[PDB]
């Protein structure tokens, strides 16, 4: 029989990195109410608010997030159940 357990697991690297620039991530989300890659279910981003940042999940699974602020951010995304988050941190 059909059941809902849309099982999300990311990796994030929680580190620091110079200012403009992106970064690579890895997200597999899939329900056994429907085998699918991470980006149905619209995983929410969230940046942290310094100067700029804008953080996208790729529709395959890997996401791209995009920092370019001064100082210290912190971006966290969930979607369904599990969730994560990754640090961000550009300094001089």
């Amino acid at each position: 029989m059909p059941a809902a357990l849309v099982s999300i697991s990311v990796s994030p690297t929680n580190s620091t990195v110079a200012k403009g620039l992106q970064e690579n991530f890895k997200a597999t989300g899939i329900f056994t109410d429907n085998s699918n890659s991470d980006i149905t279910d619209q995983v929410t981003w969230d940046s942290s608010n310094t100067d700029i940042l804008s953080i996208s999940n790729a529709s395959d699974s890997h996401g791209l997030a995009s920092t370019l602020n001064q100082g210290n951010v912190k971006v966290t995304a969930s979607i369904g159940g599990i969730q994560g988050s990754t640090d961000f941190k550009v300094t001089q």
